[PDB]
């Protein structure tokens, strides 16, 4: 069940992220990907001494995730290299571009009915669908030298705290779940927020727990702290605040109530 038995307060090398060549690829100087789960980018420009780095980790709980930060202007091209290489077909964006006057993510997609080239990658935005809690962008990604990538852009997360009820997040996650399952052998679902750890960890942990309930039923063994620790062994500090922690339990409880 989804009861909170333990309080929030009860809750590996990062050498590549620490290298001088990669300093400007990190949004926050001290939030870095673990070496053992980082996404290693291949096929980089041979003129660049270091072309294999993005601040992102694979999260393996079948479904896997890439937890990453919001793009910086100088990491947009690497973000698309990552999506292409990993065969990702769904992107979950959990922030506005700007929140309370601070940039959280550079716009890395073209406007509806436009195409842009980001380095070696070509992205066409063929249709946007604007729901109460999110916008869905149907993107087409190809190497300049094609696959559909569905970007689910959550709109309603408050600029302070967490949503006071999880209905919007649950509806969003359910659409993401069906979309991912509709695409044969799709790669990891990309999930991002500013730093790629707070909102990103909250969405990923909820989704992991809901997927357990899908396979094992409403009465299955749930252990939220254990699940958070497991994700934290793959990217530092996933789930940042006590409100996020309480929100996870509330979302799973509500999910269970739908069944």
């Amino acid at each position: 069940g989804a009861h909170m038995w333990e309080e929030f307060e009860t809750l590996y090398s990062r050498k590549e992220g620490q290298r001088q060549e990669n300093k400007n690829k990190n949004r926050y100087k001290n939030i870095l990907p673990f070496d053992h789960t980082r996404v290693v980018l291949h096929d980089g420009d041979p003129n660049e001494p270091v072309s294999d780095y993005i601040n992102a980790n694979i999260i393996m709980p079948k479904k896997s995730y890439i937890a990453t930060q919001g793009c910086l202007q100088n990491t947009v091209n690497d973000f698309w290299r990552m999506v292409f290489q990993e065969n990702s077909r769904v992107i979950v964006m959990t922030t506005k571009e700007v929140e309370r006057g601070k940039s959280k993510c550079v716009k890395y997609w073209p406007d509806e009915y436009a195409l842009k080239e980001y380095g070696v990658m070509r992205v066409r935005n063929v249709k946007e669908s604007a729901a109460h809690d999110y916008t869905l962008r149907e993107l087409k990604l190809s190497k300049v030298g094609e696959r559909t990538v569905w970007q689910y852009h959550f709109r309603t997360w408050p600029d302070h705290g967490v949503p006071s009820d999880p209905g919007g997040v649950l509806d969003f996650l359910e659409e993401v779940h069906h979309k991912q399952e509709s695409i044969m052998d799709a790669g990891p679902v990309v999930v991002h927020c500013s730093a790629g750890i707070g909102r990103t960890g909250t969405f990923i942990v909820i989704d992991i727990l809901i997927d357990i309930i899908r396979e094992k039923g409403v009465d299955c063994d749930i252990d939220v702290p254990k699940t958070i620790q497991m994700v934290r062994s793959q990217r530092s500090g996933m789930v940042q605040t006590e409100a996020q922690y309480r929100f996870i339990y509330m979302a799973v409880q509500h999910y269970i109530e739908t069944l």
